[PDB]
């Protein structure tokens, strides 16, 4: 984990993200999209729990990016909740959850879902 | 947004957490929780979108808190996705992904998803 | 369950759904919607899990609500998947998911997320 | 859609479902599992929105199985939400909900979420 984790990382639509992984449980790094109204890098930050594992486990992490930056502002963030299985084929295989910022009457169609596997070949 | 955010929050299940919404939508503060294989209190960090709003609309954030500190680590970690509204009742309504370190043949149920509000009064 | 979960529930946003609960396991009905891009009534069809429950656990459930009738035609569907607990304040929690029809380039924009409860009192 | 969905689809873990899907919107059907507390086959239960459409859009749909057969009863039911694409390599692509009956206490971690994309070859 924490070391294999950190570095570059990318998704089967384009994206790429870039991150470190700290000694107590930090993650922190830059996001740069493919798809969305995003366009640029955005600054990403979250948390892994290290154990991590007698029994090739996957280490369990999560990151947010809002998706505001000098040349964009989307009103919306995304949240990633998945686990890190390191290896010859490592991946970080994630669900995630898009919300955007709505009225009160359209809250109930705020958040989107999705999934996404992470690999450190594109 | 970001002062209005900033403070203690709690939720249904007696869950609270405090934050600091920064300048630049950085969030950071610590989760106390009263469910789950946790005990004490755990590091939140996250972000917010800041516009975020002539027309009464959310302020969407996500923020994440990976479950190990100095006395449990349940090898696993939750982010929150939703958006903050507020006035009077200020409220910050979330969809939430809890994702736990597994072996791979058990990564189809390694993750539980859910809702949470919380508010400024408990 | 079944014989308590036959009848008009309602649930927080104004919508309101007839089903009938047969004793294999079937639930058939009509669901007559308060938001999005729906007017009228809908065909609904599921399943329950009877066993259910000597520790007073809830009896688990789902049904699907394709969003075409006479009047509207959405091109979507919405699934709700949670439980049934009886007694004085029977209710059905449920967390459902909306997939609306997309070309593949919006797929992963395709699907949102929510919660409803649904109580037998409006 | 209708004619293209009526058929045999296996996903990536091996489950296996077998839908008629009828004229009026309805699908009915077996599903076979790999996974899981299940054991054998159980039924399956779903509607589609046709309209389905000059963009080459998916087919919204959704069901829902009960692990409940003359073998086993995990007190359990999952419900799928996707879309339908056809032609030379057809696929339904779905995001799925799995409820188990719980206590009061255990509510909150009742449901799991997950992906699945099933294909007519397996």
């Amino acid at each position: 984990a924490e070391a294999g984790i950190t570095g570059t990382w990318y998704n089967q639509l384009g994206s790429t993200f870039i991150v470190t992984a700290g000694a107590d449980g930090a993650l922190t790094g830059t996001y740069e999209s493919a798809v969305g109204n995003a366009e640029s890098r955005y600054v990403l930050t979250g948390r892994y729990d290290s154990a991590p594992a007698t029994d090739g486990s996957g280490t369990a992490l999560g990151w947010t990016v809002a998706w505001k930056n000098n040349y964009r502002n989307a009103h919306s963030a995304t949240t990633w909740s998945g686990q890190y299985v390191g290896g010859a084929e490592a991946r970080i295989n994630t669900q995630w959850l898009l919300t955007s910022g709505t009225t009160e009457a359209n809250a109930w169609k705020s958040t989107l879902v999705g999934h996404d596997t992470f690999t450190k070949v594109k």
